[PDB]
C-alpha cells in the first residue's frame, strides 16, 4: 500500500474529496480497503442500521457501505455524494444469482443527481473463484455498454491476492487528475 | 465513554487485557461497541476471511469477530484467547432459528483451555422487538445452568437505545476487579 500512496499523493491539493466504494455485501469491499494500506479502517454508524467504513488519507477518503434492499431506510447518503468525484462499485463475479440486483443498485446510484460527474470504476472481484464470470459478462450483465455520457472502466480483481487493484486505481487516479 | 469509561478504570496500568465479544452475525456487536464511546472501531483482517474489530481503551482492548463460519476453532483464535479475561457473547433474541447454533458456538468456545478462567457475560440483545426471547428463555435455549466452574451473568439489552449495557458491564467490570 505504498504503490497506492503514489497515486493519490498528487491529488493532495487539500480540497477534501471522497471516493465511494459500494456494492452488495460480501463483494469484497473491506478486504480491498485493507490491502490499500492507506490508513486504519474505522467504523461509524451515522444512523441506526447504517454502518460506514472510512479510510482517510490526507485530503482523500474512501467511504464504503453495503447496498441492496435499502436498512431502516435513510439516505443521508446524499450528504456523502456531495464531494464524490470517484465511485467504485465492487461486484462478486462468482455470484450469478444476485448479479442482476447489483445492476439495480448500480443504476439507482447513477440515477443520482450529485453523482452525475463522478467517474465509475467497477471491480469484477473474486476472479480466483472457479465459477467467476469474466469481465466481459460482468459488463454485459451490468449494462455498462449502455452508459453513454459517463466515464467508466471495469477491472477484474482478486482482492485477497491483490490482483487488479493497482491497475484499476491507476486508471481512476488518472481521470480525477486529468479533469479538475 | 464517560460513564462507561469509569467502570474500566481500576483494570489499568501494565496488565494489557482483552475482552472478547463474539457471537453470530447481526447480533449487534459493532452497535454495542459504537455505543461504548471508548474509541474508534478499527477493523483488521489478520488472515483471509477473518475480520476483527478493536477498540483500545488504554490497556483494555475490546475484540470482536463473528462466529458460526462454514464450520471452524482457528489456531489464530487461541492466540487471541491468551489475554482474554472477560468474554461477552451477544445473542439476537429475536432470531429464534439460529439460537441453538448460538448455543454450540458458545459451547465450543468455553471448551478451550485458554478460556477456562474467563468470566462469561451473555447480552441477550434486541429485546425491543415483539417476538424477542426474554432472558429466561435464552438462559434456557443456551443452557446457562449446565455450566459448572464458570462465572456467568445474563443481561437483556437493546444495543440501539444502549439499554442494559451498563449493568452487564458493571457486573463484568467487578468480576475482573474485585474477584479476579
Ligand atoms: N475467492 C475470493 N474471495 C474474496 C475476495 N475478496 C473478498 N473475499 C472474501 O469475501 C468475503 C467478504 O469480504 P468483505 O471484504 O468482508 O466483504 P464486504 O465488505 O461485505 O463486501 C470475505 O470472506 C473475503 O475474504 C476475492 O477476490 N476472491
Ligand atoms: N431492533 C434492534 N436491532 C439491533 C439492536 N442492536 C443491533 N441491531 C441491529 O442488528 C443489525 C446488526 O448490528 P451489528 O452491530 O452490525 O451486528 P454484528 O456486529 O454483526 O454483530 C443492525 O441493523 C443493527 O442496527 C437492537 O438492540 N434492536
Ligand atoms: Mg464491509
Ligand atoms: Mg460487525
Amino acid at each position: 500500500g505504498n504503490i497506492f500512496a503514489n497515486l493519490f499523493k498528487g491529488l493532495f491539493g487539500k480540497k477534501e474529496m471522497r471516493i465511494l466504494m459500494v456494492g452488495l455485501d460480501a463483494a469484497g469491499k473491506t478486504t480491498i480497503l485493507y490491502k490499500l494500506k492507506l490508513g486504519e479502517i474505522v467504523t461509524t454508524i451515522p444512523t441506526i442500521g447504517f454502518n460506514v467504513e472510512t479510510v482517510e488519507y490526507k485530503n482523500i477518503s474512501f467511504t464504503v457501505w453495503d447496498v441492496g434492499g435499502q436498512d431502516k431506510i435513510r439516505p443521508l447518503w446524499r450528504h456523502y455524494f456531495q464531494n464524490t468525484q470517484g465511485l467504485i462499485f465492487v461486484v462478486d463475479s462468482n455470484d450469478r444469482e444476485r448479479v442482476n440486483e447489483a445492476r439495480e443498485e448500480l443504476m439507482r446510484m447513477l440515477a443520482e443527481d450529485e453523482l452525475r460527474d463522478a467517474v465509475l470504476l467497477v471491480f469484477a472481484n473474486k476472479q480466483d473463484l472457479p465459477n467467476a464470470m469474466n469481465a466481459a459478462e460482468i459488463t454485459d450483465k451490468l449494462g455498462l455498454h449502455s452508459l453513454r455520457h459517463r466515464n467508466w472502466y471495469i477491472q477484474a480483481t482478486c482482492a485477497t491476492s491483490g490482483d487488479g487493484l493497482y491497475e484499476g486505481l491507476d486508471w481512476l487516479s488518472n481521470q480525477l487528475r486529468n479533469q479538475k
